[PDB]
């Protein structure tokens, strides 16, 4: 069982103040994100050539570039399970976070795609989430979700022994265009959407209401 609370320890930077000097900085430390993260590196030359294809259907907010479009990409692959650990984790040992460039990009991505619109999303899991009562709930990592119920309660993401959480969110983005599906209607949820009404239903259902957007413990941290 994982713990549902406010993510106090997950790297949650929201970048208020510096996107000009991110998006300046940010081409370097991908680099150096590379050169110590093989996988990432992998995921995301498969991601570009991806994100190649994808690009030409589209037009993109304005200021949205390769490096967003590929970040969002490989998220929506194999390489979204270490980064969600990465960030979760980060407070731990913040000394070996190489999605520095990574989490800026994807960040970034999701606020530039990023409406008022809130939408009613679920999200299934195999692992069940016990709320620890804090008096509000964020999520830290990024969480992947679903405009239908039917695909998060499908055995692909959910099970007896996991969570299914009725989310109501504000700042969740629809990536459909994106994803390797695009079936899963997914919309990603930044981890640092704070939702101040939780409610636990049964074993396995989780309300989360009344989604706000508060500052984070981070803020340009690599800037
Ligand atoms: N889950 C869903 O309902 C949907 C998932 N997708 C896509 O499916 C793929 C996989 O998504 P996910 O299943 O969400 O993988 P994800 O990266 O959220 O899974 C992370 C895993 O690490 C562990 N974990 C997660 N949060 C934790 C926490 N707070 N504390 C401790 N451990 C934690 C659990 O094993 C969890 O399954 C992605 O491409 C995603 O976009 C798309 C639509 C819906």
């Amino acid at each position: 069982p994982l713990m549902l609370d406010t993510a106090p320890n997950a790297f949650d930077d929201q970048y208020e103040g510096c996107v000009n000097k991110m998006e300046e900085k940010a081409p370097l430390l991908l680099q150096e994100d590379f050169n110590m993260n093989a996988k990432l590196k992998v995921a995301w030359e498969e991601a570009k050539k991806r994100w190649n294809n994808i690009k030409p259907s589209r037009s993109y907010p304005k200021g949205f570039n390769d490096f967003h479009g590929t970040a969002l990409v490989a998220y929506t692959g194999s390489i979204a399970v270490d980064f969600n650990r990465a960030v979760r984790e980060f407070k731990e040992n913040p000394g070996q976070f190489h999605y520095k460039a990574f989490h800026y990009y994807l960040t970034r991505a999701l606020q530039l795609l990023s409406n008022g619109d809130c939408h009613s999303v679920y999200r299934g899991t195999k692992t069940r989430f016990h709320y620890t009562g804090a008096g509000s709930v964020r999520f830290g990592q990024f969480t992947s979700s679903s405009l239908s119920k039917k695909v998060a309660q499908s055995q692909e993401f959910f099970s007896d022994h996991g969570t299914l959480f009725i989310i109501k969110t504000c700042l969740g983005v629809y990536i459909k265009e994106f994803s390797f599906r695009p079936d899963q209607e997914a919309v990603l949820i930044p981890g640092y959407e704070v939702y101040q009404k939780v409610r636990t239903q049964g074993y396995n259902e989780i309300f989360l209401d009344s989604p706000k957007r508060k500052k984070s413990n981070y803020n340009c941290l690599y800037s």
